[PDB]
């Protein structure tokens, strides 16, 4: 059941913001380790002397990596003459941000018809603002309200090459690496409360709802189902303590937990990711044991030709299947230092009319799965 | 001449420690971009819940990247108590390095005999203590002085595998990269003024003295001239601004310019460290123009074979010579968002007893000529 309820008219997800201590070395990383070429920039040699952002592309994926410079560059300007080409960035919410979450995701952006209506209507509807609509060179307004934590849910709308202010990248400067990866799937938050934070983000926006170890999630779509929003708590009192809770404690309280990254051809992906692993890249979460694979047999194999059942195998894939669709997945060890934020390789098979979205759901039938395949492989 | 006035016995650069935001981000850029691989670890998975640190090696060469994590992983603890690996550690310190200089060097360590008797007898010469000494494990001591801004010299002393505290890098996670680097030639500071820079360094050291365009330097070195700590201070008033200047104000003060690291074989090196420059590596400077290497025949035409000059043309490799041996360079672009730090790469030929300390000296005749070059080739 999809009501339909959008408060105001949502296209796609646009970017994801890190924030970042020195955002060179984490894009330089990022780039080397997904297969996301250097696409654009906003830094010193573009005339910003307030902070270093540096866009990553991927097909439709963009992700962008912004620290602050030293203060002192930029003293003497005021908000009316700032340099910054992103006018919502804060020097001193940056390094309160870095400094109490660790590396992480500062802005989940969205692409809005009107991003001025958006906000408007969002903090008519309860919503925190965070940074007002300000236009761009007449041409981009940007806006932003609280999602949960300190992540913002940021509100994009052109009028008619990323962000004003923004420098395409030297070709020299812009190798052409694609590993396969070509969208945002979902954007998922770890909060203490899923029912404050539900009541909250499906309050401004209108989002709908969309349809035991370790927590509860549920969730939140916009009309066509193409913007996703999971949410989390964790479960209390299990004898392994749930990986929610520790999000909690290590990244000082809610924020986003998983970006799950559509590939065109997962095999590909996780082959070239895996690649480089050991290299600069992503590490992946340890592999399903045989008897997982073993299983896969009855619950896909009608979809999927043993062939690629145990390619599966080689990667480590997870696959899950709703009533409408089948969904390979496979989750990567934390991005940085603290067991906080990760990221989800995803691909879905079924639903055609295009895809609709969360064609296959997102996978939670493989917590009981894996486990139980793992006692199995003991066997 | 070499007075040998070493007020204790130092024997060889041992590590640079580099304050991080996140130490894995910055470890692994390093790893892929300079070929050094992961050696040690302390973090979360050793115990440690005060910082995480990852050693990087390439022959001699150890670099080392630390990062805070949450205090309040570790709030319980006190000093005696502590799980930090590395006990000169403060939270509060590191966030605020990072916060005012950005990703840089806090640590440049050097082994002696006694970090004891070295700390004591530095700071009876007038050093500034920056954490006393410590014993670990009964077997490794560790101290600290002032060196220069926020970067202190760090004594290390072995009663007979890196630190105490420290686990072996599981193999699977640790790829043999190796691109030719082998040991740390010289670490550089900038300062604002370099007579007291010198006088307080020579001061608590007996290091000795070793022997227009933006700065006067000078080079302070031990005994037998292998631990070497060359000073730059600004020229003002010139056409073209001091790069030392800029970097003194991007980093708001002094701190470490570069790092020389001596390769076996500087045409590997720079062959691997470009193929990777736009693959998550780093950058290096414009190359000099075909008239800087017009000239070469007549300056190094008996050190270097034609074939190898014009190789030295392909990598865009400076070449420089004393009274004594001939020295190959290269300087990297900036390695993080700041114009401040920078790497050179580094190979030295002649002054064999052993190599000794220095041969070549440091390339400063490179000023002049590649500037006469550059002016020569609009010809
Ligand atoms: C992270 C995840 C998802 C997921 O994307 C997700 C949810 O957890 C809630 C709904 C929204 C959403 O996108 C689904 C299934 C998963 N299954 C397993 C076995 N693990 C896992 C747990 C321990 C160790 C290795 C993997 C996961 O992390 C996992
Ligand atoms: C950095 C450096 C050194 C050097 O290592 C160094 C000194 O500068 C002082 C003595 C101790 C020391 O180790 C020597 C020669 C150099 N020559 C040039 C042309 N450039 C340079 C300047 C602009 C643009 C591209 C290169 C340098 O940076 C440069
Ligand atoms: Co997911
Ligand atoms: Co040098």
């Amino acid at each position: 059941k999809n009501p339909k309820s959008d408060k105001f008219k949502v296209k796609r997800f646009h970017h994801i913001e890190f924030w970042c201590g020195d955002a060179t070395n984490v894009a330089r990383r990022f780039s080397w380790g997904l297969g996301m070429r250097f696409s654009a920039k906003s830094d010193l040699s573009t005339g910003n002397m307030v902070h270093a952002s540096y866009l990553l592309t991927s097909g439709d994926l963009r992700f962008l990596f912004t620290a602050p410079y030293s203060p002192s560059l930029s003293a003497g300007e005021i908000k009316p003459t700032t340099t910054a080409s992103i006018p919502s960035f804060d020097h001193g919410s940056c390094r309160s941000f870095f400094s109490s979450h660790g590396l992480g995701v500062r802005a989940v952006a969205i692409e809005v018809e009107d991003a001025e209506s958006a906000f408007s209507i969002s903090v008519a509807n309860g919503a925190i603002p965070s940074s007002p609509p300000i236009v761009l060179n007449e041409a981009v307004t940007i806006a932003e309200v609280k999602l949960y934590g300190d992540v913002v849910l940021r509100y994009v709308s052109y009028k008619a090459e990323f962000l004003p202010g923004f420098e395409r990248v030297e070709d020299a400067s812009s190798f052409p690496l694609d590993y396969g990866i070509r969208r945002l799937d979902h954007a998922v938050g770890n909060v203490p409360e899923l029912g404050p934070a539900l009541t909250y983000v499906a309050g401004f926006t209108g989002f709908h709802q969309f349809a035991e170890s370790g927590l509860n999630s549920a969730v939140l779509a916009s009309n066509d189902e193409m913007v996703l929003l999971p949410i989390n708590e964790p479960v209390h009192g299990t004898k392994r303590k749930s990986q929610i809770q520790t999000y909690l404690e290590h990244n000082e309280g809610a924020g986003l937990q998983h970006l799950a990254l559509m590939s065109e051809d997962i095999f590909r992906t996780l082959r070239e990711m895996r690649k480089r692993s050991s290299i600069g890249g992503f590490d992946f979460m340890p592999s399903p044991p045989p008897t997982y694979y073993q299983n896969l047999k009855k619950r896909v194999g009608d979809v999927l030709s043993d062939d690629q059942i145990k390619e599966c195998e080689e990667l480590g894939i997870l696959v899950d299947r709703d009533d409408q669709g089948t969904l390979l997945q496979i989750f990567t060890k934390p991005l940085g230092d603290r067991p906080t934020i990760f990221i989800e390789i995803i691909q879905r098979v079924g639903c055609m009319m295009y895809q609709s979205g969360g064609c296959g759901g997102f996978g939670k039938g493989n917590f009981s799965e894996l486990f139980k395949s793992i006692e199995e492989y003991e066997k």
